RNA sequence: GCUCGCUGGGGAUACUGCGGGCCUUGGGACCGGGAGAGGCCGGGGGUACCCCCGGGGUAGGGGUGAAAUCCUAUAAUCCCGGG
């Protein structure tokens, strides 16, 4: 019939992930990041070098048999920050043009309900 | 005039003091329907985070203005099921 899976996307400051499993989450079919297609640890944020990942990503799951997918997309989250990096948006377009077809979009950054302590005492960095 | 201080008598009763009597405006007591992260004790939860075990996957993850120490083939980062 019709086989979808899930594309995890993680998105920071430093790097970029993007792993594709199955429907149910526990078999994975590919999982590329920023440090293994760009050679400069500046570059691995960069929305070309997400690009570049989602396509390698994209065509290995085609290969497999995948046909579309649903997008999970998160920022670190916890006690680190809430908000995606560049990279999230070029990700998710360059997986669209690459054939698969695209399901519902939503993001599952960890928000805690007043957690733990972050780092950098009270007075935060000083630069 | 000064030593502004003392002492014997007589008079007055507004104010202050002392004795009695009568009040309710200040203050306190009590009753009614409501408001509030006021305090203490007992019970139940919420996400997040860290460690441990099992399944997948395979070469990087992390971090900076730029880097390196550090973590990783005893299988990490990432995803899933539990404690
Ligand atoms: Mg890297
Ligand atoms: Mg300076
Ligand atoms: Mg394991």
């Amino acid at each position: 019939k019709e086989k979808w899976g899930i594309a995890h996307i993680y998105s920071s400051y430093n790097n970029t992930i993007i792993h594709i499993t199955d429907i149910t989450g526990a078999e994975t079919i590919s999982r590329w990041s920023g440090g293994m297609v760009v050679k400069a640890d500046r570059d691995e944020p960069s929305p070309y070098a997400a690009m570049l990942a989602a396509r390698r990503a994209a065509e290995e799951a085609l290969e497999k048999g995948i046909v579309g997918v649903h997008i999970r997309v998160r920022a670190p989250g916890g006690s680190k920050s809430k908000t995606p990096g560049p990279g999230a948006q070029a990700a998710i377009r360059a997986l669209a043009r690459a054939g698969l077809k695209i399901g519902r979009v939503e993001d599952v950054t960890p928000i805690p309900h007043d957690g733990t302590r972050p780092k950098g005492g009270r007075r935060g960095r000083r630069v």
